[PDB]
C-alpha cells in the first residue's frame, strides 16, 4: 500500500473550501476571508498531511514559526499568515517550488493547480472564465518539442550567454502577493542560490522555448524547405531569412501594418516592409482595443537577433554560432503566447522585489524572451557524432538545430493591470457562486485604475 500521494488527489483548494471546518473557522470571523491567506491556510493543511509520509517539514515548520501570537488552529494559522510579510509569503511560495521542483509528472503538482490560474490558461481564461481552472485531467510533434528543448537550452546558456550561471529545473511557482496565478518556467540565465532555494537576482533573463516542428526537413532531393534553407545558410541576412520562414504553407511570422489589427495564426509580428507578400489587414483601431494597441505600440521595432548554426556536415560535427542577423520581429499581444511570457515577467518581478533583490532607485523586473527554434533531420552525411560549440555532446538521438531566433517581449505596466484584473475578477465571480465561503481578492487586482 505505498504512494500516499494517490490518496491526496481528493483535497484540493475547492474541496478546501467546501469542509466543515473551513466554514467553522469562517464562519465566526471579521470581514470576508482574505485571498492570498487561504490560499495559504489550504497549502498548510495540504503539506501538514503529505508529510506524514514525505519527512518534507519545510512549508508547516515556517508557516509555524509565525503562529508566536500537533499544531495550532484554522484561526491562529489564518491570522499568522494574515499579518505576514511580502517577503514571508515569498518563503512559503520557494518551499513550494522546491517541493514540486523534480517531478512536473509528480501528483502534486496537480493537487496544486486547482484554483490556480495558471499562465497557459490566462488568456483562455479571460475568454471563458474560469470553469476549467476549478476542473481536472508521444510518438509525434509534442515528443519533438520534448526532446529538442533541452538542445536550445545549451545553444542559450553555452553560446548565447557564453556560459553565464542558470537553471532548467523549476517547479510550481504561486504568485505570492495574491495566491491566484502560477507557472512554471523553461529556463532563467543570471540566477543564484539561497539553500534549496533558487533566488533569482535583478539580473535575471527568461527564455520561452518553441521547438517548431512545421518547420521540420531535410537535405534531400525534393524535399521543399532545402533550398531556401540553403540559401539562408550560404547568404545569412533578412531577405534570404523570409524566404526560409515563407518556404512552409502556413509561416509563423506575418506582415500587420500600423493601426491594422493582427490575427490570431501564431506569435509572430512584423511592420517591416519587406515582410510584405500580399494584401489588407482589419483595422485594428480599437473601438475595444486599448489593450492589445498599447502592446503593439510597446513592442514593434524591438529587434530580434537570428543565429544561424553551423553544419556539423561542413564542420566535421561542430555545431556553433555562425551568424548573427538582426531583424524586427516582435510579440503578437493577441497569441496564448504573450500570456503566458506576461504573468512569467510579473510572478518572477515580484519574486525578486521580495527578496532583496532590487536596488533602490532601480528596477529588477527581468527581461524575457521567446525563442523559437529550427531544426533538420540528420542525413545519413552527418557524424555519428556531434557537438554544441566545440566541447558539448549533441545527444546522439536529438534532431540536429539549423538555427534559433531570440525575441525580446515588452510588457507596459497597464497592460499587465488590466489583464490580471479581469482575470482575476472573473476568478472570484466564478468563487461567488460556488462557495459560500468565497475568499476576497487583493486590491492591487481590483478592477478600474
Amino acid at each position: 500500500l505505498e504512494d500516499p500521494m494517490e490518496e491526496m488527489t481528493s483535497y484540493t483548494f475547492a474541496r478546501f473550501l467546501r469542509s466543515p471546518e473551513t466554514e467553522a473557522f469562517v464562519r465566526n470571523l471579521d470581514r470576508p476571508p482574505q485571498m492570498p491567506a487561504m490560499r495559504f491556510v489550504y497549502l498548510y493543511c495540504l503539506c501538514k498531511q503529505i508529510q506524514e509520509f514525505s519527512g518534507e517539514t519545510g512549508f508547516c515548520d515556517f508557516v509555524s514559526s509565525l503562529v508566536q501570537e500537533d499544531g495550532p488552529s484554522l484561526k491562529s494559522i489564518y491570522w499568522g499568515l494574515q499579518e505576514a510579510t511580502d517577503e514571508q509569503r515569498t518563503v512559503l511560495c520557494s518551499y513550494v517550488e522546491s517541493m514540486t521542483r523534480g517531478q512536473s509528472e509528480n501528483l502534486m503538482w496537480d493537487i496544486l493547480r486547482n484554483g490556480i490560474i495558471s499562465s497557459s490558461k490566462l488568456l483562455s481564461t479571460i475568454k471563458n472564465g474560469p470553469t476549467k481552472v476549478f476542473e481536472p485531467a508521444f510518438g509525434g510533434p509534442v515528443a519533438f518539442g520534448l526532446r529538442c528543448e533541452d538542445t536550445v537550452k545549451d545553444i542559450v546558456c553555452k553560446l548565447i550567454c557564453g556560459d553565464a550561471s542558470a537553471n532548467r529545473q523549476f517547479g510550481f511557482m504561486i504568485s505570492p502577493t495574491d495566491g491566484i496565478f502560477g507557472v512554471s518556467l523553461d529556463l532563467c540565465v543570471n540566477v543564484e542560490s539561497q539553500g534549496d532555494f533558487i533566488l533569482f537576482t535583478d539580473r535575471s533573463c527568461i527564455y520561452e522555448i518553441k521547438c517548431r516542428f512545421k518547420y521540420l526537413f531535410s537535405k534531400s532531393e525534393f524535399d521543399p524547405i532545402y533550398p531556401s534553407y540553403t540559401a539562408l545558410y550560404k547568404r545569412p541576412c533578412k531577405r534570404s531569412f523570409i524566404r526560409f520562414i515563407n518556404s512552409i504553407a502556413r509561416p509563423t511570422v506575418e506582415y500587420v501594418p500600423d493601426g491594422r489589427l493582427p490575427s490570431e495564426g501564431d506569435y509572430l509580428l512584423t511592420q517591416d516592409e519587406a515582410w510584405n507578400l500580399k494584401d489588407v489587414r482589419k483595422r485594428k483601431l480599437g473601438p475595444g482595443h486599448d489593450l492589445v494597441a498599447d502592446s503593439l505600440a510597446a513592442n514593434r521595432g524591438v529587434e530580434s537577433m537570428l543565429y544561424v548554426m553551423t553544419d556539423p556536415s561542413e564542420n566535421a560535427g561542430r555545431i556553433g554560432i555562425k551568424d548573427r542577423v538582426p531583424v524586427n520581429i516582435f510579440i503578437n499581444p493577441r497569441h496564448n503566447y504573450f500570456y503566458q511570457v506576461l504573468l512569467q515577467y510579473k510572478i518572477v518581478g515580484d519574486y525578486v522585489r521580495h527578496s532583496g533583490g532590487g536596488k533602490p532607485g532601480r528596477d529588477c523586473s527581468p527581461r524575457v524572451n521567446i525563442v523559437t527554434a529550427f531544426f533538420r533531420k540528420r542525413s545519413p552525411l552527418d557524424p555519428a557524432t556531434c557537438t554544441l560549440g566545440s566541447d558539448l555532446l549533441l545527444d546522439a538521438s536529438v534532431e540536429i538545430p539549423v538555427a534559433v531566433l531570440v525575441t525580446p517581449v515588452v510588457l507596459p505596466d497597464s497592460v499587465i493591470r488590466k489583464t490580471l484584473s479581469t482575470a482575476a475578477g472573473s476568478w472570484k465571480a466564478y468563487a461567488d457562486n460556488t462557495f459560500d465561503t468565497a475568499p476576497w481578492v487583493p486590491s492591487g487586482l481590483f478592477a478600474d485604475d
